[PDB]
């Protein structure tokens, strides 16, 4: 049981690192979405 | 929805630009038809 609980603690910690990495990726993806919106705006302006 | 909103705003801006262009062309057409009016006056007084 001690081995199991230690494994679960280290696994929850690794999962915390994973969710932080995923949130960083999600923020970068949000920034790419904003860039794509700006691109569509400037492209429809490029119709001119 | 955000992309659609942005596209509609830039489309309305292009629409105002086109309305202004057509209004300038309309003013030029009014001037030309006034000149043609004066031309007919000069031609009929040229009956002499």
């Amino acid at each position: 049981l001690s081995n199991q609980i230690s494994g679960l603690n280290v696994a929850t910690r690794n999962a915390n690192d994973g969710i932080s990495l995923a949130q960083t990726a999600e923020g970068a993806l949000q920034q790419s979405t904003n860039i794509l919106q700006r691109i569509r705006d400037l492209a429809l302006q490029s119709a001119n």
